[PDB]
């Protein structure tokens, strides 16, 4: 159900050199991150390169019962 | 929102300085967060908070009528 987000870059045909030139970071960083893990990646980083694809980045949070965006 | 984990640590009256040895991370980490302030998190650092604490934390991605997750 997790779509890790280097098939979700290429829904829409794009090459990380342009992801990284219109997210403004360095395509060492977009490589890291499109391999598959997501945890060293900062989350301002992560936003950047995913208002790229023209989408939105939310982080809920569950405990117990009680849930809520950062 | 900004008062939030706050609220929740205090929730269970829990000292920052406990989270920071239950998650074994820095102190000063958790005034940031609680702080309000997580752009400059790296996301498995949150995560660590978060699990800690008792929680999950979910990153959802909604991208125009779609909506998907990635951990």
């Amino acid at each position: 159900r997790a779509f890790r987000l280097r098939e979700l870059r290429a829904a829409q045909s794009l090459t990380q050199v342009q992801v990284a030139a219109l997210a403004h970071i360095r395509q060492s960083r977009v490589s890291s991150i499109e391999n598959g893990d997501i945890g060293s990646a900062q989350v301002n980083t992560l936003r950047k390169y995913v208002s790229a694809l023209g989408g939105e980045l939310d982080i809920t949070v569950r405990l117990g019962d009680e849930t809520f965006t950062l």
